[PDB]
């Protein structure tokens, strides 16, 4: 027949076997679960603060929570867009209590990262061309962005194991408290945008969803739950250190750049394209437009700082070490090419090492339009990185500079945006850049972990598979839920309750701008805590 | 303390079996529908799982435009059916099977998703191949997959007969006028085979279980309103909205092909345009309508088309030739002087090279805000009745490039369902609200739950792990009148003088029953009342 | 608040609680990520050693392999193969002082680690590393130096601690065999290997998530060891001894290289789709391809046909014509067209299989600032097949002709690509050469194929997009159960899977039929892992 013959033969008995092909299926609790949505109550250093109250006899149990945003109609003059998934980068603070306290509470940045390989929920709460794309307003009543809802996807312990896993309400009142960012870390803009009107006109405007289940003769049993707290370390410290640790699930160890000593303000910005490339070729078409020019004479339109030279026959121009091929195709006979051979310039010595932005392009071919009186550039051989791309403004212009450092034109200078996102990790957009070279975990006197390489990252990103991990040590390797977690446990008489992170930071060159970009040592500590539901909702700390 | 064991377990010795790939060859039989039989009986076939349909796709000869639908395997399905001599065990409606395997990157690209297969291929010669013979694969997901040997359809002592019903081809091709669609539909013939995994089981330990069977309910058009009854123990309720293409030719202006990104529809969409957008002509242009507006460029570069600027500058022009633009290509207005949706008002600069060599305009870069709903209006809407002006004032050239499109698994009223049409959602269980939504939260906590994205508005009222354990259910209530799930949707209002308004829709309501597997004297199913 | 429908449906039969759980305590273990530096040894193939041996150390499991990039500098044209970090490894073996506990040949490993992208990521997949560099001076920086993570999947990381490697006082020894560096790098001739093979050395350490168990309940587990048998050179059959108790069965096809230099013509980097492949291919061939020359081109061999444009802009190369318009031209300046860049044939006056025949339609604009061709549009018929043809073949002793007519310039250019895991005859394995597939056991047929069946439920049951032809016996649940695998039977000879294809011929005058193919059969044989006194495997008869 259909079965082979050697088969049969094979098969057509005293031993115990699991049957693999039938199941007994087990009658569940009864239940009937519903999507409730739910409007807060907002009050107002005047930061906006969502209040969520989840009361009702009937709500047994409630699992993933969804924060949904109402964006308004952006109008007016100037250039505006939102960061990438901009209802993430909203919240502040999110906290889950009873009337008998916190039950569970994460930063903003914390439950982002936990959702970073969440591609739905990074969708769902803002990542499109019409949100994250920098769009422009020409008149006063000209619509720069239209109105938009965005998805905020709250993931929490709870759902972990779905119903088994759900935060049970022993009849007790439940409060989702979501602290907001100011709006100017959610938004990119130019100077034009008359952001100080904005920022008094914008409100956020949430609804809380969550799935709810009416159980039928309810049984609850305790459980555990990992609660999640961060140390930031001081400026330019290569150590954090977080106290009170007596029983750990694990520890992750990240770095995030300071901008208070600038103005926040960059050259260019890629938009909703957010590829490391994507960044790199924002920057080069901005640089482009005042790097070579095909003029009637010498340029006008520059500071005096400017070194523009005319581009010789042979078409090399030679920036001391750097030589630098120009050759554009169709330029009139009354017009010449031109070179601004120190575009951006860095030095701390009148006569040391300089970071020229000239010096960083070998060839620029291209096109000159008699239509549109411009060159259109054809290829650019250039050596720009996403750190280049990374530098605030301030940096170029700072004291510390005994340049002029921006001998941009005033056009190119109009165009630069400010920057605010407040989940930027490393010295770069991309966090590309690993500027540790070394990592120290210290339970007390002992080392307790210690990496040259980043072999935690390594780990994480594989044992979560994630392509956006961070040095983590995973102490509990035992299934959630059903278990209680491994954690790392303390000894109070011998000093090990903490755990103190340091870090040896590559060493840059002074005469880089990036050098001056100040940073912050992040560590993140999920402690073990157990869940009562005798009298109420409440959670201990294990110790 | 007493701990368990997470060093170590021990190897349960399982059940003895011998699995095998078994594929087989069907019965054809022609509305004169095509139908496929597949008939499994075999004494050693103990129990199946994995149902995989492939498909012979033949050698397209000819002239004229012609191209396969994207995952054109599962397009060409329109029903399947699993039964017995008891009589059906589980059936899915193409779409709904098509739906089921959307998350499935695999399963699609087996059932044909390559530039060989849906890039729009031109034939020059009768005898030119314009695609050449390929084989797609079909995954025909069923609830016998889920847990594996666990959920595995057993037919010990029983003849189980799959049968597949086929969509007409037209649905699976993309083609213009040019193609020879009616010798091609002539000659056209499904050549199936099914193939599936076979479990050889010594002492089977047969128990009955449970299956989910899904329930399509399709309102009529621009009904927002559709009825699924006799709902006495769903797990789940999908809805979504089909556009309705009858009153039109299922004509379209262009078509991305292999690509099929937001932007790749757009980009096919301007690039058709800019053919009859820009022209360098020696004098006005010839070969358009009489109702066209040819406008020469300015020294400026700039045309006004109302509040609309339009800046077209063209290098390289011949002395004896000037730069046109067609001020409206594409125009509607359901009323003399009300609002007029313009195509060339979507457009607000145009760079590019004029070739000596090739006589033709090169485009550099385009600035517009042409959308996916654009590119997704049938020509038919543009010279429609409601339509005061003549609408497509495009060249003779351009019409005849125009590509019919007949794939049967649209969503939306856009070609990637990016627009969303329902305002508000309301299902009721009886004459009571069951759940009632402003926002599709639905669709997301859908999208969340299944990690897809492209989910519905789905009702899921089954959290308790599959196979394990019996389904959570919505519970009726025949006495108080609760056993049917009546759906009711408020549509988006949109702009009369839009040509989108026009598109007709269909709500599409899906409801998943709990029905007992017995297998008592062979394999049969019985709803759960 | 719930809707009053859902109250009054709910508002005596055992119950399953699905709203909450009783926390089992688990094993009283404590996890550490420990990384080895390893013992180098030297026809003359590196060998890298590792050995454990921790009281601290109960259980091991998830194996990582860095390896340190060195800074290449020099001259010439380099790049790393995609995936750098699997490429490098030949075999790989998990033994005890009992012998060999686990051990995998290296493209194994790779094809279990091709359906994980972040596995594959970390191995080295970036610009930086897989793009062709080139250097300018002989201490120009063509590489800087980077690390590699290669993850060693093994059949202990399926459930985490339960079917971890447990070391019951006993001495594991993980020994990796290193590829010759050839294997891994994309060069030109202008590069200076030669120096480079006698300078580079593998800088290997070994890490693993280790644990410390207190009170370990050892148990015995059962265990899957791939085993691979190379068919001989372009035979269709293969087969594999002493089969009793497999669990699955792989069959594909390798090219061989070694009846040529392994140059190819192009190389597209980073950048791996099919697309990428062809674009790259006839980017090189444009070059010479499209001629804007002050009367007949030079520099080119006198076998060349290289035939000025018509004002027409078509040029008919027999049955092909080739429409040509280039903007721009000097009016000192023609357009020429090289008819017979690459040409092959076995007999003077029969079919010819010619690269420029493959074009349609050639557009672009010459450039007088760069005196060179910018091209706009190409419309060809270039395959995955044409992009994977070395350049050997095209100058063989069956051509009739000279066979490629291209310039000294472009030939400076080739690279030779060496990588160890290349499938089918094309390097993207896009081409199906096996029509038939036979699999017997013993004398008996077990299985037989006349399309890829095998291979689309590979793909789907792995959630691969790179699956092979695979025989699975095991539908079971690993680590919880034991597998379910073929049984032998040695009184009737039914003791090992013989495999038979039917290849599919390619014309004799097309270049790629002159690739050498090699049948590779993979069995996972089934083994029982036993702790008594001390780690050991036996294999399940």
């Amino acid at each position: 027949g259909a079965m082979n013959n050697t088969i049969i033969n094979s098969l057509i008995d005293s031993i115990k076997r699991s049957n693999v092909f039938a199941v007994d299926s087990q009658i569940p609790t009864l239940y009937m679960p519903q999507y409730i949505s739910l409007s807060g109550v907002m009050t107002n250093d005047n930061q906006a603060i969502a209040s969520f109250e989840i009361r009702d006899q009937y709500i047994t149990a409630l699992n993933h929570l969804v924060l949904s945003l109402e964006l308004p109609e952006v109008k007016g003059m100037g250039r505006f867009g939102y960061v990438p998934y901009v209802g993430y980068k909203c919240i502040n603070h999110v906290s889950i209590s009873s009337c008998n306290g916190v039950i569970w509470e994460i930063e903003g940045e914390e439950l982002y990262n936990n959702c970073i390989n969440n591609t739905i929920a990074l969708k769902h709460s803002g990542y499109s061309s019409e949100l994250n794309d920098i769009s422009i307003g020409l008149t006063p009543n000209d619509t720069i962005k239209e109105p938009s809802t965005v998805y905020v996807y709250i993931k929490t312990p709870f759902d972990v194991e779905d119903t088994f896993s759900s935060l049970k309400l022993s009849d007790s009142k439940i409060t989702v408290t979501v602290t907001f960012n100011p709006v100017s870390d959610i938004v990119i803009r130019d100077s034009s945008f008359d952001f100080e009107t904005f920022n008094k006109e914008f409100v956020y405007v949430p609804e809380l969803s969550f799935i709810g289940y009416m159980v039928k003769n309810v049984q609850i049993k305790p459980s555990f739950i990992e609660k999640p707290r961060r140390v930031i370390g001081q400026i330019n410290q290569p150590t954090a250190t977080v106290t009170e640790v007596h029983a750990a699930t694990s520890l992750s160890v990240y770095t995030k750049p300071y901008y208070g000593n600038t103005d926040n303000k960059f050259i260019s910005y890629p938009g909703y394209s957010q590829d490391e490339k994507d960044y790199i070729d924002a920057y080069v078409s901005r640089l482009l437009d005042d790097l070579v020019i095909v003029s009637d004479g010498p340029p006008t339109g520059y500071p005096e700082s400017a070194e523009i030279v005319e581009v010789p026959e042979d078409g090399i121009v030679s920036i001391q070490d750097a030589d630098v091929y120009v050759k554009i195709d169709n330029v009139p006979d009354n017009m010449s090419v031109y070179l601004h051979t120190n575009l951006l310039m860095f030095g701390t010595r009148k006569n040391s090492f300089i970071y020229n932005i000239s010096k960083k392009f070998s060839a620029i071919t291209g096109t000159y339009s008699d239509a549109t009186k411009r060159t259109i550039f054809a290829h650019i051989s250039h050596s720009i990185n996403i750190i280049d791309t990374s530098i605030p403004v301030s940096l170029w212009t700072s004291q510390r500079n005994v340049y002029n450092g921006d001998n941009r034109s005033a056009e190119s200078k109009a165009k630069d945006l400010f920057i605010n996102d407040p989940f930027i990790k490393g010295i770069d957009f991309k966090n590309k850049t690993d500027i540790i070279s070394r990592l120290e975990v210290r339970f007390g006197n002992d080392v307790l972990y210690s990496e040259n390489g980043p072999i935690s990252r390594i780990y994480n990103e594989l044992l979560t598979k994630s392509n956006n991990g961070t040095r983590t040590l995973t102490f509990n390797f035992t299934p959630k839920i059903f278990f209680r977690p491994t954690t790392i446990t303390a000894n109070v008489s011998r000093g090990k309750d903490k755990l103190s992170v340091r870090v040896v930071y590559s060493t840059m060159d002074v005469n880089h701008p990036i050098y001056y970009v100040q940073k912050q040592l992040v560590v993140v500590c999920n402690d073990l805590y157990k869940v009562s539901y005798d009298q109420g909702v409440s959670i201990t700390k294990i110790m």
